[PDB]
């Protein structure tokens, strides 16, 4: 049912077993959790499952970068789309050994964002939300059956807000997503989808890190200043993105046991921004000042991805196979020409009276984003054109050997060719001039998972995955249980992942994360639902060209992470909910010389049924107004999370 906290199967056809019998850690963040937590961004939704951090807006899973392992309906994210939540059905987070997706050389760790599709139902949902942070949000979700064999769904969203506890920072976005499906209850089914999102935000890099005598024995943390402090310029800084995506998927049953599909997606994105890096390690923070160091982008990206898959059920003697095999091809072209941004207050990286007067610099303690900035912006001379092609081939099979034993096997090949060219100015990469760069690589990935079922509702598994690139290994021992006629899932795993060239920047040695993960989701009782988990991550740089890094923690990795969301149906009329998250300290670099501290955050919810068609929902996020950081960089800065926000929604819902 639609309200479940416990989804028992992936929406991806690439899974050859239900989640209970899939030998890896996988958690689906379902629609009802997204709604009940009031999550408005993918990051808000991801925090409900443990082990996810962010670095570089790239997701890190159990301590390893997962940017190239983010998928949209199972397809490679060509041209790097921005999504929100208004068109999201659910988010699948995989951590265990192996990937069902094409990640090049990935031995595990993926996010798959599942888009809303048209249902065989008639409904209309509309939401209006007001916030203490000036949130004004309107959504519409309308779904209509067309006879017995087709349907249409349309999702619309408009959203404006300030950011609680960040001076002068605002966000705005809107989106539209129509989709149609042809062929329910027929041998051939096709879906056509379109997605558009536009954003227009004040970009915010947070607070500067200190940078005096930085070392492992004297690590840099964020400056100890008001966490409301914003170092950007209202009159200069902005971030505007557009996302346009069109998808055509068709599948055909050749018989009851064999289905062929082909999916094609075309994407265009743009990203235009100017953002202020707070001092860019230029030495002014020590003296109480911040140089608003402008960074920019002005890019257009175009992409396409095509997948062709076969899925089959068949028997070889007593063994039952569920098999999926396919090919993926993609192409992406990116053109970027950053701006040339010139100081209004003369030369140099060191704050002085001229640069304070021009708005190029400001006070560390009391920055004034309203400053009138007297610099200039033009198109820069430097530009880059980057073309990336990928190919992948894969076969996955779950072999049921008996009622108690299953073997999962997978093999994938991936290849990658990336070509960049353009013009560079004099700096890091050499003298000014034209450049051309190519890299081409391939990987074989192997996965094996043995599953024992001591009872129908239980699994014990041992799995491993390795990747070769002409010794990345991921290993996991785990158990999964389903209780109360599949209303509650409980999961536990012990794992170790080794990489030699973890990432971007590539290390030359060995990195290891090992630990334990617990997961729980579903109903404790008829009225009481839970969702969350716990992970302990022991990370280590085992070998490095920088000797002093050996033994250090991996960056972007919290040793402990606890997250719990729960709701209780107090009355037939009234539901309450609450959330608790703990994230341990994170280092920003392999030297462990930058960091942000641990924190606890608490959230609350109440929902009142006004009528059968109208709910009133209150969400209070970060109810103690804890001021914490949700990203640390290897240098320069740390990102400040929002303070307390209260959101009140009126949610209308009408069904046939
Ligand atoms: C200067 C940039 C223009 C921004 C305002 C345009 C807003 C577009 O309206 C949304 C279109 O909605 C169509 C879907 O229905
Ligand atoms: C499509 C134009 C791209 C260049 C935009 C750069 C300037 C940003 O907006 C200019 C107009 O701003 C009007 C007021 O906007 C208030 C909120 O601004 C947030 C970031 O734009
Ligand atoms: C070859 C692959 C790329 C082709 C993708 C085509 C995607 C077309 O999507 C159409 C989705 O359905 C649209 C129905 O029309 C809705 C218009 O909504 C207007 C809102 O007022
Ligand atoms: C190694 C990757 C390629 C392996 C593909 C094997 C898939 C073949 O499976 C065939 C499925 O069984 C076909 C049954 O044929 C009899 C038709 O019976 C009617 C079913 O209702
Ligand atoms: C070797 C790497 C290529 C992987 C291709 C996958 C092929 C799909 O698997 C189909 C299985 O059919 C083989 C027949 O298996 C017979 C097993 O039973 C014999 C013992 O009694
Ligand atoms: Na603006």
């Amino acid at each position: 049912d639609e309200t479940t906290y416990n989804v028992d199967r992936s929406a991806s056809k690439k899974y050859t077993a239900p989640l209970l019998d899939t030998p890896k850690t996988v958690t689906v963040i379902p629609q009802q959790v997204i709604k009940d937590t009031g999550a408005l961004t993918l990051a808000d939704a991801l925090r409900t499952t443990p082990g996810i951090t962010f670095g570089a807006d790239r997701p890190f899973i159990r301590g390893f970068n997962a940017e190239s392992d983010t998928f949209l309906d199972g397809m490679r994210d060509v041209a790097s789309q921005t999504r929100e939540v208004f068109n999201v059905e659910q988010i699948e987070v995989s951590k265990g050994p192996g990937s069902a997706y094409t990640g090049a050389g990935s031995t595990g760790g993926s996010l798959n964002l599942i888009s809303k599709t048209a249902k065989q139902d008639n409904f209309t949902d509309a939401g209006f939300t007001w916030g203490s942070d000036q949130t004004r949000r309107t959504t519409l979700d309308v779904n209509r059956m067309i006879g017995d064999n087709a349907a249409f769904r349309l999702n619309l969203m408009k959203h404006d807000a300030h950011v609680a506890g960040r001076d002068e920072v605002s966000v705005s976005r809107w989106g539209v997503a129509p989709t149609v499906t042809f062929g329910f209850d027929t041998p051939t089914r096709a879906t056509l989808s379109y997605y558009h999102l536009s954003t227009d935000d004040m970009p915010d890099y947070g607070l500067p890190l200190t940078n005096v005598n930085r070392s492992k024995a004297n690590p840099s943390k964020p400056a100890s200043v008001d966490r409301d402090n914003f170092y950007g310029l209202k009159d200069r800084d902005y971030r505007k993105s557009t996302t346009d995506s069109g998808t055509f998927r068709i599948e055909h049953d050749l018989n009851d046991n064999l289905t062929l599909s082909n999916s094609t997606r075309l994407v265009r994105t743009t990203l235009d921004y100017i953002v202020s890096n707070p001092d860019d390690s230029r030495g002014n923070v020590a003296n109480g000042y911040v140089y608003r160091s402008a960074k920019s982008r002005n890019s257009t990206s175009k992409g396409w991805v095509n997948q062709t898959d076969l899925k089959a059920n068949f028997e070889t003697g007593f063994i039952k196979h569920t098999l999926v095999t396919g090919l993926e091809f993609s192409y992406e072209d990116v053109h970027n020409r950053p701006y040339a941004i010139t100081s209004g207050g003369g030369a140099g990286n060191t704050c002085n009276a001229r640069l304070l007067a021009s708005g190029d610099c400001t006070s560390l303690n009391r920055p004034t984003p309203g400053d009138n900035w007297t610099g200039s912006i033009t198109d820069g001379l430097a530009y880059t054109d980057t073309d990336t092609k990928t190919s992948a081939a894969y076969v996955f099979d779950t072999l049921k050997l008996s009622e108690q034993w299953e073997l999962n096997l997978g093999l994938r090949y991936d290849d990658f060719d990336t070509k960049s060219s353009g013009y560079q100015t004099a700096g890091r990469n050499g003298p000014a001039g034209y450049f051309k760069r190519e890299n081409n690589s391939h990987f074989w990935n192997y996965q094996t998972g043995l599953v024992y079922k001591p009872a129908p509702n239980g699994s014990i598994y041992l799995a491993w995955s390795t990747s070769s690139n002409p010794r990345n290994r991921n290993l996991e021992l785990g158990t999964k249980w389903a209780f109360f006629d599949d209303a509650l899932s409980l999961n536990a795993a012990l794992f170790r992942t080794d990489k030699t060239n973890a990432r971007l920047q590539v290390l030359d040695g060995e990195q290891r994360v090992q630990g334990v993960e617990l997961g729980f989701n579903g109903k404790l009782t008829e009225k009481w639902k839970v969702f969350g988990g716990y992970t302990y991550l022991d990370s280590e740089i085992r070998k490095s060209t920088v000797k002093s890094d050996e033994g250090n923690k991996m960056p972007q990795t919290a040793q402990n992470n606890f997250t719990l969301w729960t709701t209780y149906d107090l009355l037939q009329n009234f539901t309450i909910g609450g959330g608790t998250t703990y994230v341990d300290k994170q280092y920003g670099n392999t030297a462990n010389s930058t960091y942000i501290p641990s924190y606890w955050r608490y959230d609350a919810m109440a929902s009142y049924k006004v009528s059968k068609n109208v709910d009133l929902q209150l969400n209070v996020q970060n109810l103690t107004d804890k001021r914490y950081f949700d990203q640390v960089y290897s240098t320069h800065m740390a990102h400040v999370a929002p303070g307390r926000t209260a959101l009140l929604g009126v949610n209308f819902h009408f069904s046939a």
